């Protein structure tokens, strides 16, 4: 169990080494030091300010690029955009006192996806306080007046430092192609200015790279005495068709709107290749970001992959094919019987990488931002050893370093069982896991793929997998789940796909199905009232056969049948048969399904008698609102309902009831509904603890359908995929047991959940018919609203739904 971890959240790392300590420089004006690449620690204090760690007074400092974007403008409205640095020590930077030798940090402001500069500051000591000198490549400029929404920044491109630069003669003057007809900027030729590289080439001149999206990636020769570009002067193109710019350089990655940014290009002089990393898609959970990477024999390009495809897109195409994918969604699936716990370690959205190429040893190391399986939009750094392969091309280790290096691996250690993850070249919200194979000592490979291995030498590794062969090297690697130290494999084939190996410990097929026996459980069975659960699979391909003394309570599959109200619990015993090879066992268990029972009735606000009154008793009446639940100046009149009279919502009112009208979380909501007209997040019913706290039954949520809707920790989309008729009568209900959420529109279930938040229980909620915080009130007539103590039956809501 040997290594230690400390995690911290830098989005956007860049790695730079000051001595003997390694530093990362993330967006947001984070940064983090570490001795040994495993455990970090933040010194920074994100965007305060002043006495911003990194800047002092971020607003005075770095005015000159905040006049163009990313203060408190368009998109940073409210606060700062300072994204995606990179921090390199320059030799040979003059100071403001004639020393050299400078800490220099280009940064990125931006205040919409276009409107973006570069511009950097420079610090003799690598924690600060930097010191701003200049703004340098700036995007999104117009060719007359204009104006973003919530901005009064005028793009035109005279407020750019562009006339100033055409007054030094570097450059001849506006280029036509960076505008549209209609004088807007042309973004699908020319970049956004922001996630810039710095690096040296093999003769030590200094070069940045940048973009992101839009019209791709471009590179610059840079002063290396003052950090200024040395820019083109004049348009063109490259021998081999990439457009060259007089202002923003020569292009080297992307084009045409499609996905791409965080560049870092490393020149490694054993090989004598450049190499550029590159991340596509988008930086959410769901955005499928993948690290990708090319090559170049020089330092502006052609980039090509391993195909010798060019990472210069040929025009508004999928950029899947292009690029080594070197890493993209993955999970080393923990499945039933694995040692550890959890799902095991895999990773969402990993990407936007720095990288680390040590000159004495030839040590390289990935380092990156990453998302997580079930954690949302949590990130943390990650960092990953890289190894030359014998074609040229470094390949990424499948597991985060751990203090390992490259060996001389014994045959015997590596023959075996192995998890296998292929990272193929597709991207997107899903998530790559594991096959299981063997490499076995009479140099094949089987299982769930079939074809040959070798090891050459101490390490490299030779995998031909029906006609493709991968190459690579055997390296031990940090198991977290298994908590061991297991001989692993990296590979890269000549469709720049990657696969990776995790060796599973030996083990029989007796113990491997007694493991999955230990490990198999079905929760609570003795209280059971929705389909449980039943793997069909324990670890490698262990097969889990059920059986059910009884379908009628409970099905092989787990599908429940509970008894009406009034009939005795029912029991029945699920049996799991486990089998692997020729050995098997068995585990019995005993199944209590729980009858319906019915919500009872304890709040009725019917309007029958014309006034806001419960005719249960058991509350004080509804008050009248105005526009907000917290405001008053509204009318409630009373015209003929579903059934009897309803009350009438003109659009600027609004129903208050007490506080703690649910006070649980096993309870349902009833009501009909007449929308005259529809606007979104509207509610209808609303309960709410504050601002950030709250449910709400919706007509026209923001997917354009009724929904149920939570928020903001968590959210919560009880999305029903039905639109409400105006100027019709509409019955809506939901439950909410104990996480259990379900949906009804005229009786009919329309949606069915987990996890559902238990908003009412821990203080008394604030709760209102027709109006919220935010949105526009309910504008109709609201009828019926009735409370329960417990979720309603099935057949309670279709009588409900039943006038
Ligand atoms: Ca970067
Ligand atoms: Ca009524």
């Amino acid at each position: 169990k040997d290594p230690q971890f400390t995690n911290v959240s830098v989005h956007d790392p860049s790695i730079v080494k000051d001595g003997d300590t390694y530093y990362i420089f993330g967006s947001h004006i984070e940064a983090a030091k570490s001795k040994d690449l495993m455990n970090w620690e933040k010194f920074t204090n994100g965007y305060t300010t002043p006495n911003n760690k990194l800047y002092g007074d971020l607003s005075k400092n770095l005015a000159g690029s905040f006049k163009w974007a990313g203060e408190n403008d368009a998109d940073s409205k409210g606060g700062f955009a300072v994204w995606a640095p990179d921090v390199f020590w320059n030799k040979d930077y003059v100071n403001e006192d004639g020393t050299k030798g400078a800490y220099m940090i280009y940064y990125s402001v931006s205040s919409t996806y276009i409107r973006s500069a570069i511009g950097y500051a420079v610090s003799k000591h690598i924690e600060g306080p930097y010191k701003y000198v200049d703004t340098i490549v700036y995007s999104g400029f117009t060719k007359e007046e204009a104006y973003d929404a919530n901005s009064k920044i005028n793009k035109k491109w005279t407020n750019t430092n562009i006339p100033k630069l055409i007054e030094q003669g570097k450059l001849k003057g506006v280029r036509a192609d960076w505008f549209h007809n209609d004088g807007s900027y042309n973004n699908r030729d020319f970049p956004n200015a922001i996630d810039p590289n710095l690096f040296y080439d093999e003769k030590g001149n200094l070069w940045m790279a940048y973009g992101s999206w839009s019209g791709g990636i471009f590179v610059l020769p840079m002063d290396k005495t003052t950090g200024k570009p040395i820019y083109p002067g004049k348009d063109g193109k490259t021998p081999d068709g990439r457009l060259v710019d007089r202002y923003f350089g020569i292009k080297i990655a992307g084009g045409y709107y499609q996905s791409g940014e965080g560049t870092y290009i490393v020149y490694d002089k054993n090989t004598d290749y450049y190499y550029l990393y590159v991340t596509y898609g988008w930086l959410g959970a769901d955005g499928g970001y993948n690290m990708r990477q090319f090559r170049s024999t020089s330092p502006t390009g052609p980039y090509v992959d391993a195909k010798g495809q060019s990472a210069v897109l040929p025009g508004e195409v999928d950029n899947s094919p292009y690029g080594n994918k070197i890493m993209g969604n993955f999970l080393f699936e923990r499945k039933v019987g694995d040692p550890g716990t959890g799902i095991g370690v895999g990773y969402v959205s990993p990407g936007h990488n720095s990288v680390y190429l040590d000159r004495k040893t030839g040590q390289q190391f990935l380092v990156f931002h990453t998302r997580f399986p079930q954690s949302g939009e949590y990130h943390e750094v990650r960092v990953h050893q890289m190894f030359m392969n014998k074609n040229g091309w470094p390949v990424v280790a499948p597991y985060r370093y751990a203090g390992e290096k490259l060996e001389k691996v014994n045959k015997q250690d590596v023959v075996g069982e192995y998890q296998l993850i292929n990272h193929g070249k597709d991207y997107s919200a899903d998530i790559k896991k594991q096959i299981f194979v063997r490499l076995n000592r009479n140099n094949t490979i089987s299982g769930d793929a079939t074809g040959t291995w070798r090891k050459i030498g101490h390490n490299q590794a030779e995998i031909t997998i029906d006609g493709e062969t991968y190459d690579g090297v055997f390296v031990r690697q940090w198991d977290p789940t298994s908590k061991r130290y297991v001989m692993a494999f990296t590979a890269l084939s000549n469709e720049g796909v990657s696969i990776w190996g995790s060796k599973l410990a030996d083990k029989t097929d007796e113990e491997i199905v007694e493991d999955v026996a230990s490990d198999l459980d079905l929760g609570d069975t003795d209280h059971v009232v929705s389909n449980l659960h039943l793997p069909t699979e324990g670890t490698r391909h262990t097969v889990i056969s059920w059986t059910t003394s009884d379908a009628k309570v409970v099905s092989e599959t787990g599908v429940v049948h509970r008894p009406e109200v009034g009939s005795a619990p029912v029991t029945a015993t699920l049996t799991a048969t486990i089998t692997k090879g020729d050995a098997t066992a068995t585990k019995v268990f005993h199944i209590t399904v729980l009858p319906y029972e019915e919500a009872k009735l304890t709040a009725h606000y019917s309007f029958d008698n014309n006034d806001l009154s419960d005719s249960t008793g058991n509350f004080g009446p509804g008050t009248i609102t105005g526009n907000r639940i917290d405001n008053e100046g509204g009318t409630i009149a009373y015209a003929d309902g579903k059934i009897g009279k309803a009350a009438v919502l003109n659009g600027q009112s609004g129903i208050r009831l007490p506080d703690g009208l649910v006070s649980s979380n096993q309870y349902s909501v009833s009501l009909w509904v007449k929308p005259e007209q529809l606007t979104t997040h509207t509610t209808t019913f609303f309960g709410a603890k504050d601002p950030n706290h709250w449910i709400s039954l919706v007509p026209q949520g923001w997917d354009g359908n009724t929904m149920l809707w939570s928020g903001s920790s968590p959210w919560y989309d009880g999305r029903t995929f039905w639109k409400i008729p105006t100027g019709q009568w509409t019955h809506l209900a939901f439950s909410v047991d104990n996480g259990a959420v379900k949906v009804y529109i005229n009786g009919v279930e329309k949606f069915s959940g987990t996890n559902f938040p238990d908003v009412f229980t821990g203080a008394n909620a604030s709760f209102a018919l027709g109006v919220n915080w935010w949105d526009p009130p309910f504008k109709g007539l609201i009828d019926e609203l009735r409370i329960y103590e417990g979720a309603l039956t099935p057949s309670q809501v279709t009588d409900l739904a039943q006038t």
